[PDB]
C-alpha cells in the first residue's frame, strides 16, 4: 500500500496487434490494457513510466489510437503525469514521419533527455531515452555518460530505455549491463517478462508485456504475472520489498501434450476448466489430432503442432 510518493511502472502493450490475424486477438489486447488502465486508475499514482512498445505499428489501427489517447485523457484528467519512452514500433523510418506517440503529446510527455518532478511533494530525476538501433551505440554511450553527470547530484533517479540488454537478452541485444550507470530505478522495456531484479545501488525493472505476444511467454505468464510494476519511492531506500507487482488478467492458453489416453484427456479437463474459450498449444500427435478435432468449438484457435512421429523414450 502507501503512501507519500507512488508510481507505475509499465510496458509493451502492443496495441493494434492482430495475432494469427484473429479479429479476436485484437481485441483481447485492448482489453488488457483497458483493464491495467483501470487498475491505474484506482491505485491513483502520482506518476506513470511508459517504457515503450505502447502501439505495435506506425500506422496502428484507428481504434488502437483512439483507445491510447482515451486512456492517458483519463490519466491526465485524473492528475497523473505519464512518462513515455519510444520504443522500435514507434519509431519512424522515414524523415519527417511522425511517430504514434505524437498523438498523446497533450496528455503524456516523451522522454528525450533528462527532467526533474516535483510531485507532492519531493524532487526526482527521470532521464530517458528513444529506442536506439545495436549500431548506434555508441551515440548511446554518450547519451548516458551525460545523462550520469546530471544525475549525480541528485539523491533519486529513474532511467527510462526501450532496449535489448546484454545480461537479460543474450542475442540480439543494443546495450551491456556495463554499459550503463548506476540509477535508484531502471524502468525498462522490451523485454515481453517480468523481470524485477536488484542491481548496481539499485533496483532495475522490466514490466513486461501486458499479454502473450508470443509464442514463449507461457509459463513466464502463469509463474509470475504479466502487466506492470507499482513503485512508491516513498521512502529513502528502495528494495524489490516496496515494489508491489500488479497481475492482469487475460486470454487463457492451455499447453497440451498429447501422446496417449491420459493426456488425451488431461488436455480436456484443462479446456473444461478454462473460465474461456483458450488459445491452445503445444504438441498433438497425429493420430489423435482428430479426436481433438472434436473440441473446436471449446477453443480458439489450436495452435499446437502436429507431431507425426512416434516416440519410445518412456520416462526415469
Ligand atoms: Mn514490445
Ligand atoms: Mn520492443
Amino acid at each position: 500500500r502507501g503512501s507519500h510518493m507512488m508510481f507505475v511502472h509499465i510496458a509493451d502493450n502492443h496495441l493494434g496487434y492482430r495475432q494469427y490475424n484473429l479479429d479476436d486477438r485484437e481485441k483481447d489486447i485492448y482489453d488488457s490494457f483497458k483493464l491495467c488502465i483501470k487498475k491505474i486508475l484506482e491505485i491513483k499514482p502520482d506518476v506513470v513510466l511508459h517504457s515503450g512498445d505502447l502501439f505495435n505499428d506506425l500506422r496502428p489501427p484507428v481504434k488502437a489510437l483512439r483507445i491510447a489517447m482515451q486512456a492517458f485523457k483519463k490519466l491526465h484528467e485524473n492528475n497523473i503525469k505519464v512518462y513515455i519512452v519510444a520504443g522500435n514500433h514507434e519509431m519512424p523510418r522515414r524523415l519527417g514521419e511522425e511517430s504514434p506517440l505524437a498523438l498523446l503529446k497533450d496528455y503524456v510527455k516523451i522522454l528525450d533527455g533528462k527532467d526533474v518532478i516535483n510531485v507532492n511533494g519531493e524532487e526526482i530525476f527521470i532521464c530517458g531515452t528513444y529506442y536506439h538501433k545495436k549500431s548506434k551505440r555508441e551515440e548511446m554511450l554518450d547519451k548516458l555518460k551525460n545523462f550520469e553527470s546530471e544525475a549525480k547530484n541528485y539523491k533519486k533517479k529513474i532511467l527510462m530505455l526501450h532496449q535489448g540488454i546484454n545480461p537479460y537478452i543474450p542475442l540480439d541485444y543494443e546495450l551491456e549491463h556495463f554499459d550503463l550507470p548506476k540509477f535508484s530505478y531502471y524502468a525498462l522495456g522490451h523485454i515481453h517478462k517480468r523481470i524485477l531484479e536488484r542491481f548496481n545501488d539499485g533496483i532495475l525493472a522490466y514490466s513486461g508485456s501486458t499479454e502473450i505476444i508470443y509464442r514463449n511467454e507461457y509459463e513466464d505468464y502463469k509463474k509470475e504475472g504479466k502487466g506492470f510494476y507499482l513503485v512508491d519511492f516513498s521512502g529513502n531506500d528502495l528494495d524489490i520489498s516496496d515494489i508491489e507487482k500488479i497481475d492482469i488478467e487475460c486470454r487463457e492458453f492451455v499447453e497440451v501434450n498429447i501422446k496417449d489416453k491420459k493426456s488425451f484427456n488431461e488436455a480436456v479437463n484443462k479446456i473444461e476448466r478454462c473460465k474461456n474459450k483458450p488459445v491452445v498449444f503445444g504438441k498433438i500427435k497425429r493420430e489423435f489430432k482428430p479426436w481433438f478435432d472434436t473440441l473446436k468449438d471449446k477453443i480458439l484457435i489450436n495452435k499446437a503442432i502436429i507431431v507425426d512421429d512416434e516416440f519410445i523414450d518412456m520416462p526415469d
